[PDB]
Order: C-alpha cells, then structure tokens, then sequence
C-alpha cells in the first residue's frame, strides 16, 4: 500500500521482487553485509522498501528516510476454586473441619446413650482455631509471591530461555554498550552455539507459545502479537528509542522526493488510519465471590423448617 | 553565581579558592477504608453482607436442635474459609510493602530519577567510568 | 430465636477479626527478622 500511494504521487512504476535472504548482515570487527545492505552499496536494486530502524552504524552507508513512528526495543512475556477460592490451601483439609464438627455434636448422643463439655469443646476449639490462619498466612504467602512477581532482571537470570532474530540491530547494540546487561544479553545470544538466537520470528513465535520464550525485538510488533494473541501481553515501556526509515540508495535523488511525498501524506495523517486499520484483528475480547452463591443455600433453605 | 569546580573547567577559566564545600544528594519525599477492597476486589464486601443475612433468615425461620446445628455448620465453614481469605490477602498485601538505598532504586525501574539539562552533574558523571555512576548514566539518557 | 442468634453470629464474626490480624501482623514481623 506504502508502493502504491508513492506510485501514485509521483507517477512512478514498481515492480516486487523477492530475495532468498531477508536479513541486513551482522557487524563484527569488519566490514560485511548481506540482503539489502550489500544490494543497496553496489546499487544494483533500485529500492529496499522492507522495514528497518535506523541506527548510527548504517547511516553511513545508506540514506534513510524522516522518522514517522516511533520505536524501540521491549520484551514479551508468555503467561503459565468458586471464584478462585480453593487455590491456596490443599482441598483436604475442609473435611477435617466437618469432622470435627460432627464429632463434638457426637459427644452429646455418647453421654446420653460441667467436666465433660470441658475437654470436647476445648478440642473443638484448639483444633479448629488453627485452620482459620493456616489458610490466612498460606494465601498471605502466596500472593506475597504475587506483587513481587526490566531488562536488567532478566540480565541476572537465564532460568526462562530468550533469544533475539537473527541479524538485527539489538546485537550490535549490545556489543557495542557498555553496562552489564547488554554485555550478558550479548553474550547469551552468542553462546550455547546460537540456538538461543532465533533464525525467523515466526519460530521464534512457535517457541513463545510453546514454552515461556521472551525477544528482545521492536515493539511494534510485541503489540502486534498482543493484540493477535491474547495469552501474552507487552511488558512495561519502551527500553530505548531509535529512528525509522526505508531503504534508499546513498546520495539518490530519489529519496528527497520520496520523503516529500512521505511527509506530504504525514501532514494529512493518512498513514495513521492505514496502520490503524491493519491493527484491527482477533486478539483479546475476587476471591471469594462464589461464597456469595454458596450462600444461595439459605435463600433456598429457609422454606423446609418453614412448612 | 552558584557554580561548580573540576580538573576540566579549571583550566579554562580561572577560579577563587573554595570557600564552601558540599556534595550532591538525592531528594525524596517524607512519604481506615483502605485494605477493605484491594486485598480480595471490591464487590465482594458489597455482596458480604447478604451473605450474611441469607442464614440470617435461615434460622429466624428455622427457629420460628438438628437442623440449626447443620446450618450454623455451614454458616461457620462459611465464616472459617472467608475470613482466612480476606486476612490472607491483607497480610499478603502488608508483607510486601514491608519487604519492598541508592543502588536498589537505581537497579529497579518502579523508581525514576534523574537530574536537570545542561548542568554540571552530567560533566561531573562523563568525565568519570564508576560502573554505579555508569548505570545511572545509562538509565538517565535512556528514554 | 434469632435475637440471641445474631447477637451470636456478630459476636463470633467480630471476634475472629481481631486475632487474625494479630496472626497475619505476628508472621509479617517473624518475616522481617528470618
């Protein structure tokens, strides 16, 4: 639709065309770059109209165009009673509590058929005044779990495995910091022989549903899959910030009325309600609440003595 | 005017000695019906007290023995699991405030902090390689 | 009938407030020094 809005403002002919490679190339120590980068140094593609941020490494070797969104690096998190009451205690102690309440009552038909109440009930009630803060001080532990449930936490834990798409802008990012967590982040992506790494999203997406997989991708498309997937959800804000661009040749004329063209339909805003209408999709649609049900057996009940 | 000293600045311009000395602190602040909706959700309260009056009426008409030890048994089970539920969650809630210094609000994103433009401060950090003042150089200029 | 009942059912409700929030405070503070 990007193609052809511009082939319609500037009267220009297009034509699609595929490569086998989809990555940019990785920068170590020396000068290499694949796909798009190394097409657009020998300038043998005309235009590189597949998205990429724009970062100070690359601006040397191709032009980009004015940023229009913004971006940057986040991670997603895959998620793992009567109205969820009977979670934090094991379900086998409530029969006890019926037990007991049965066998003191007991007491009276044994003495039928002063001192006497004064051990039952004293059993009675030491036992059953335990239960009351034993299920109090688990669920206090338990979700005393839960509110203490960034980047710099999962930099001192690998328990949940991560990765990153193969040849970004992250990895250079993180060799190319200076504190601790990109260093590590770097160099858990590099270790374990680059199966930490993810070749394609896609896969990388079957790793998120299949097991607790995070990415340390732009976000545009972390709420994408939010909102195309409701078992998951974008975490926190944003890490940093960096421009967004197209690929254009270096010093091609080209691009400065590509870019006055882009910005022409910037002032209008037709590009937000094109992105808005492809983020149109099917994504997402107490504790003791069903005591308030239990309780329906009085209203029920209140009729037997009755007649 | 109020200014700052250092290696750098002190060999472009010249200076008169210290006649105060200070450093540089961070600023925080001093800081009934609460914990009766956040631990467990608000309804529940609200529907609480027919959950009360439903074996209320119960046993006014069951009164109006047997049957009144059998309802006030599931009237007390009632009482038993809820009350450990509602306290639960309050000492859940109260433990973590309790359990949650510099480094710790500087490692945790809950916190933000940071300084005014164009001031010394940021010369004062750049010149030096601290990995504290590293951090929080990286957390400042982030964003 | 229900006139002591109430008076029962408040009491015993009232009264089992008071110690688990003494139970809930007691482990909080048990935590702190643990």
């Amino acid at each position: 639709d990007l193609l052809k809005e511009l082939s319609n403002i500037l009267g220009f002919l297009y034509d699609v065309k595929l490569v086998p490679d989809g990555k940019y190339g990785a920068q170590n120590d020396k000068g290499e770059w694949n796909g798009m980068v190394k097409e657009l140094i020998d300038h043998r593609a005309d235009l590189a109209v597949a998205p990429l941020t724009i970062t100070y490494v690359r601006e040397k070797v191709i032009d980009f165009s004015k940023p229009f969104m913004t971006l940057g690096i986040s991670i997603l998190y895959r998620k793992p009673g009567v109205f969820s009451f009977l979670n934090p205690l094991s379900p086998d102690i409530w029969m006890y509590v019926l037990l007991a309440y049965l066998g003191v009552s007991v007491v009276l038909f044994v003495i039928a058929r002063a001192l006497s109440t004064r051990i039952v009930g004293g059993i009675w009630w030491f036992f059953t005044l335990i239960i009351i803060s034993s299920y109090t001080a688990n669920l206090a532990a338990f979700l005393t779990v839960e509110r203490m449930e960034s980047a710099d936490d999962l930099a001192k834990q690998t328990k949940i495995e991560y990765g990153a798409v193969r040849d970004g802008s992250t990895m250079t990012f993180f060799k190319k910091s200076k504190i601790s967590t990109y260093e590590k982040m770097w160099a858990f992506m590099s270790s374990r022989q680059q199966s930490a790494l993810v070749k394609n999203s896609d896969e990388g997406i079957q790793r998120v549903l299949t097991t607790d997989y995070a990415l340390l991708m732009e976000s545009t498309s972390i709420e994408y899959v939010t909102q195309r997937n409701c078992n998951l959800t974008q975490i926190g804000g944003l890490i940093d910030s960096k421009g967004y661009g197209v690929g254009t040749p270096i010093g091609s004329p080209y691009r400065d009325k590509i870019t006055i063209a882009i910005l022409q339909l910037q002032e209008e805003g037709k590009l937000h309600m094109m992105k808005e209408k492809w983020w149109r999709g099917n994504g997402c649609p107490e504790n003791i609440g069903g005591i308030f049900i239990v309780l329906a057996a009085g209203l029920v009940l209140s009729v037997f003595v009755a007649i």
